[PDB]
């Protein structure tokens, strides 16, 4: 019920108006998702991102309550920090850490990453994933669009609007929530998937970092999902250009057999990650991608 949704949100949020804590509001996006701003925390000077949503036109509000509750209780260095929230009448404000370097998509579409830079990004993402999975949280929409980058080369996962909380009683999910091109084949071929769907998606992201797009991007998402299910592990355009250790890492992320596919904990030990450059090595790519827009 709409009234119970509001009462639940009232309990979660900080009291009063967000304008009593945040100052220099500047709009950076608007849609059906709501309006997104950057702003400054009056007390700390911190630059923040603020999502403003009208609840009278938010169609799946249980998802927002879930998102806030999950983020609040699963803080991690490699996850964009949930900071606070406010509710004014029908208007919900969600205050987040802001990263000014844009998304990994901007980087992969505008620049050419080397293996050391790719390894650094994969490592940071797997750190977030190992934490979430150990906490029985599946992200379920891992893709370059959802990796935000700091000007210092920090790498952080965002958008928990699609995540799942699992239990030993119900350790597998069946809902198709992910973006088609990044979806593991078992999401469509079976009705029981687990945390390793995020590992598959990470593998596809590594393909983005190599080739600039996930496999089948040019195809209708409906066709892509059939292709994923029937082709299985995607083929690289030029696998000879990659190191043997990177090819091995990709093989372990994109294994068809879920049991054989690496977990996040296992993949954190992979020798591909050991060639990682410092995160500072990403800064020129981030600067270049930001300029290119």
């Amino acid at each position: 019920s709409d009234e119970e949704i509001l009462e639940k949100l009232r309990s979660i949020v900080s009291v009063g108006d967000p304008k009593k804590k945040y100052t220099r509001f500047e709009k950076i996006g608007q849609g059906a998702s709501g309006t997104v701003y950057t702003a400054m925390d009056v007390a700390t000077g911190q630059e923040v991102a603020i999502r403003q949503m009208n609840l009278q036109q938010q169609p799946k509000k249980e998802l927002i309550i879930n998102e806030i509750l999950v983020m609040r209780e699963n803080k991690n260095p490699n996850i964009v920090n949930y900071l606070d929230s406010y509710l004014v009448g029908d208007e919900l404000w969600v205050v987040m850490e802001y990263l000014a370097g844009g998304s990994l998509t901007d980087v992969v579409t505008e620049t050419c990453m080397d293996e050391g830079q790719i390894a650094a990004v994969c490592r940071e993402c797997l750190q977030a994933l190992e934490f979430l999975h150990s906490n029985q949280v599946i992200h379920r929409d891992i893709k370059s669009d959802n990796i935000l980058l700091g000007m210092d080369g920090s790498v952080k996962l965002t958008d928990f609007g699609f995540c799942a909380q699992i239990t030993p009683e119900q350790s597998k999910r069946s809902t198709m929530v992910g973006t088609p091109y990044w979806m593991a084949p078992e999401v469509v071929t079976r009705k029981a998937y687990g945390p390793k769907v995020d590992i598959w998606s990470l593998g596809i992201m590594a393909i983005e970092m190599i080739e600039g797009e996930p496999p089948y991007l040019n195809e209708n998402p409906l066709r892509a999902l059939y292709l994923i299910a029937t082709n299985g592990t995607p083929e690289l355009q030029n696998p000879e250009k990659l190191s043997a250790i990177f090819r091995d890492f990709l093989n372990r992320c994109l294994e068809m057999d879920v049991e054989k596919r690496g977990s996040a904990k296992e993949l954190l030990q992979h020798q591909f990650l050991k060639i990682a450059k410092p995160l500072s090595s990403l800064t020129p790519l981030i600067a270049a991608a930001k300029e290119a827009t």
